[PDB]
């Protein structure tokens, strides 16, 4: 009953810039949708803001040193795009070198770096000139995109370009719950265009350089099952899982939007007039790899309400994360079997986030954290299966090396496998992180 992973099997650890760097006005950066998103009453958690967070903008040399400590041989964080374009065409040399330190530390411990270019935290100026629901933002990423591929690419093996289209657009401008807020449409889908279109044209760059490090998108993905045999619950459950992910996955493997869903956001569309000619080529480029985030799947039930999809997701109170997300490792298994047959067949797929918020409570100078346990070794387990059937599972990066803002939970949430004391910002391993040690060191447990 031992689970051994391939001998090339990536293990690493993944952040976020905004989640982890804090110095929000330091070093030239300049305020990001998310620094104004969470000033708004009841956007955020206690009216957490990502202000300091775990002040790795200056812990960044101790915290990948603990990396290593930890046995971590990859490590996935992103840019802030704020801090690189501070304005319109600027180019700030002061934030393009913390990232250059933080390479040097990351090659000086020994570790293989992933660089992702974005992950939610637009620059403010960009959303005041429509944000991503302009066709010219796209331009503004082509420059940003350029001068970080530029200034590095010689030494980042993987290039992650955009961490899940889905929540950036249908969260950030169609349902309010993440920056920039707004509540449209319209917007979100020709936001979700644009964003996928950025994927292309970070590729196009990629390859107009002859960069050699692997590229690919990231989408997170959920497994979705109908909550009853009711004919109108299937077709809920249809279009919850067009909605997450065809909508997004559809452009990028098959070049084109999923009909149904094309035929359900109706007037929403406008006709898709915001699509342009080369676009969906443009868009629909793989790449290297496959990168997936999943914590949960839904189970959905129709509804005849005013909601975008009129679809109602169950809520199982059964074991759950701290979030109310269930643990079900075993929709993992069947997503990523999914994910393969379609779209992906054959491609190097990548977990570029996984994990879970579980309270913690810190006894003996330790954190016995069994829950975020059971949960990382059972998925680990349905990765394992994945593979030894056939899958193209090539790496596994651990969501959150640290406690974090946890975007609209704020700091309420703990998704970190080290913890982090907020009130003297110490970093102290968990057990799940010295369990992950082990297993890495055994390649398996
Ligand atoms: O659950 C919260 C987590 O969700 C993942 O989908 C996001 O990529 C992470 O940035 C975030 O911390």
């Amino acid at each position: 009953n031992t689970f051994i992973f391939p001998a090339t099997f990536m293990w690493g650890t993944s952040t976020s810039s905004y989640q982890i760097e804090g110095g929000t006005d330091e070093g030239g950066r300049t305020p990001s949708i998310w620094d104004t998103f969470c000033q708004i009453p009841g956007k955020v958690i206690g009216g957490d803001c990502g202000d300091v967070a775990c002040d790795h903008f200056h812990h960044f040399k101790e915290d990948v040193q603990l990396m290593k400590q930890l046995g971590f041989l990859h490590y996935r964080f992103s840019v802030a795009w704020p801090r690189i374009m501070p304005a319109a065409g600027i180019i700030n040399e002061e934030g393009l070198l913390f990232y250059e330190h933080l390479l040097d530390e990351i090659e000086l411990a020994g570790l293989i770096p992933m660089l992702t270019l974005y992950h939610w935290d637009l620059p403010q100026w960009i959303e005041d000139e429509g944000g991503w629901t302009q066709r010219e933002t796209i331009q503004h990423f082509k420059t940003y995109a350029s001068v970080i591929m530029d200034r590095f690419g010689e030494r980042i093996n993987w290039w992650n370009t955009i961490n899940e289209p889905y929540c950036a657009s249908i969260l950030g401008y169609g349902t309010g719950e993440h920056a920039p807020g707004h509540e449209n449409w319209r917007e979100a889908f020709t936001a979700a265009h644009h964003i996928l279109m950025c994927h292309g044209i970070a590729s196009n760059l990629h390859k107009e350089k002859g960069l050699t490090g692997k590229i690919g998108i990231t989408l997170n993905m959920e497994h979705v099952d109908a909550a009853s045999e009711r004919p109108e619950d299937v077709a809920a459950a249809i279009r919850r899982d067009g909605f997450i992910n065809r909508w997004f996955a559809e452009p990028l493997f098959n070049g084109k939007y999923p009909e149904d869903m094309v035929e359900w956001y109706g007037t929403y569309l406008n006709g898709l007039d915001f699509v342009q000619p080369g676009d969906m080529e443009l868009i629909q480029q793989p790449g290297d790899f496959l990168g997936i985030n999943y914590y949960t799947r839904s189970i959905i039930r129709s509804t005849n309400d005013a909601s975008l999809l009129q679809v109602e997701q169950v809520h199982m109170e059964e074991p759950v994360t701290d979030m109310g997300w269930e643990i079900h490792p075993e929709s993992f298994y069947k997503l990523l079997t999914r994910i393969e047959k379609d779209f992906s067949k054959g491609l190097p797929i990548l977990i570029t986030e996984n994990g879970a918020a579980m309270r913690d409570e810190l006894v003996n100078g330790q954190i016995e954290d069994t829950g975020r346990q059971r949960y990382i070794e059972e998925h680990l387990k349905a990765c394992h299966r994945f593979i030894e059937e056939g899958g193209q599972l090539k790496g596994y990066f651990v969501w959150s090396f640290l406690d974090n803002f946890e975007w609209a939970w704020g700091y309420s949430k703990r998704f970190g496998i080290v913890h982090i004391n907020y009130e003297t910002q110490e970093r102290t391993p968990k057990q799940s992180a010295l369990w992950f040690k082990q297993m890495m060191a055994k390649n398996g447990f």
